[PDB]
């Protein structure tokens, strides 16, 4: 059974060993903080834990994973080392800062014969495929896909957008541009957007947004109808409706935990290792940092560097 | 009662005039078309109505406004006529191709002494100003209005759909900075459907229209304090504000029992006890929309014979 280090002290770390507990498949063994104190902290609730204040010291303990929940500029490096380490890497969030990072990583994680998996975790719902059957058969028309809550109170596109960005990567793949217009801090951060990929027969609307809340449905046309999904993340209730308002539900059961799927799917990946499904994580990651690239860029939106 | 005629033999000519005539202040007394033969196929629900296949005939005959509901392309050059001939006119659908030709239409307007209007159904919805008094002290982060419903199979999204959320931004919100649109094209480049963004200084408003697919979206607008959903933009039922604590209050909206009830009781009005600051608000406000129109056109590429 997989013994567990984590880097970052954020509550979302907790949301992810609550639920790594839970699958049974992973245990907690090494917590990492630049200050010692602030990791003692976080580990209060748990037992058998070592604590690091140096990476290296960190990196050279023996435990097989290292899950990375730090702020985004830091994954990059912190996944480098960690790889060059023997740890294969899971990276929350936007795994990184700019598409080169994410395949610099994949080099360093081949060379290394480790995993580096995104947490993505929408991409690894049980959904997803039951969606993707079920519009093998039809023709796709458009889409329209949200992720927009009010925070406490990075970028809209960067920690929310990326949530559609990688739904519509799952269904239909890589788009062939995609554009994106923001609202901005003086910063150049985007508070809420609108994007939209292009694909040869359709388009996809993405809204992101972090001062304003969407309780918008998610929808698929299709020539005979529209899918209706209640989200694109955590999905709860995916159902069709035909141009003469005949309906199927779909068998959707949403998980107990955001990241009951994808964490089982780490799990199974590092014990019964299916290595062109690895490629197409690997590579849908790749279009979906592309893509958040591509948007930022037509947005203005610049980080330091 | 106020003589009506009534270029136009669309079902649409009829809708119009159930309404008028549910109003009990239009009499419809005239009606052309090219061949007579279309235009007396048309007449014989309602008695007493003249034919006229002579454009200048019709307008030297005796009745106070026409309704011209023909093709599009036309538009401009009837109700030019209907001006200089000294007729009020209600234009429908989109009043004019281009921005120039509605300001042409107020300046041959006044010159005759007559009242230009386009038929902005939703513009004129008891609703629009519930929500604009609603949304006075609150302070706005954006909107998503769409106006997507599969037609007949077997002009474009933009002009004969997008049209109405354009004219439910203008009427809260006013005229927008800029704005964009991109659509699914048929070679005569034509839009089967789009998505644009209306760019005001402090906020975007996302914009969906089409004729190909079904959209069920509600319409919400963003404040800093919560989201206000209205069930659609046009013949609105419900407006209902949530705040971000989930607290709920429900503005008192009265769909009106048709459609074009609103608009009608707004022109025949209008035109038997003028007000002209809020007429000059009634042509500012197609101004703007045109203007808008126009320039998501040329960003779409949606070019015109």
């Amino acid at each position: 059974m997989l013994k567990l280090g984590v880097i970052g002290t954020g509550a979302i770390s907790h949301h992810f060993i609550e639920a790594a507990h839970t699958s049974g498949e992973y245990q907690l063994v090494a917590i990492y903080s630049r200050k010692l104190e602030t990791a003692a902290t976080f580990a209060s609730r748990y037992q058998n834990i070592q604590l690091f204040d140096q990476l290296e010291v960190f990196f050279k303990s023996s435990f097989d994973l290292v899950y990375i929940a730090s702020p985004n500029s830091l994954h990059f490096a912190q996944a480098k080392a960690a790889l060059s380490a023997g740890k294969h890497v899971i990276l929350e969030k936007p795994a990184v800062s700019q598409p080169q990072e994410w395949f610099d990583l994949i080099q360093t994680a081949e060379k290394n014969n480790c995993f580096i998996f995104e947490a993505a975790r929408n991409y690894h719902e049980k959904a997803f495929t039951t969606i993707k059957n079920f519009l093998a058969d039809k023709q796709v028309l458009g889409a329209d896909f949200n992720y927009a809550k009010y925070s406490s109170k990075g970028g809209a596109l960067m920690d929310l957008g990326i949530y559609p960005l990688y739904a519509a990567v799952r269904l239909f793949g890589k788009a062939n541009d995609a554009t994106y217009h923001a609202q901005q801090l003086d910063n150049s951060i985007d508070l809420n957007g609108d994007g939209i990929l292009f694909y040869p027969d359709y388009q996809v609307h993405i809204k992101a947004g972090k001062n304003i809340t969407s309780n918008l449905p998610c929808e698929i046309y299709t020539t005979d109808g529209t899918l209706t999904l209640n989200t694109i993340e955590h999905i709860r209730s995916a159902i069709f409706t035909d141009h003469q308002g005949n309906q199927v539900q779909l068998p959707i059961q949403q998980a107990p935990h955001t990241m009951t799927e994808e964490v089982a799917a780490f799990a199974h990946m590092i014990q019964q290792p299916d290595l062109n499904l690895y490629q197409t994580w690997l590579y849908d990651a790749g279009s979906v940092h592309e893509l958040l690239y591509t948007m930022r860029q037509t947005a203005g939106i610049r980080f330091e560097a």
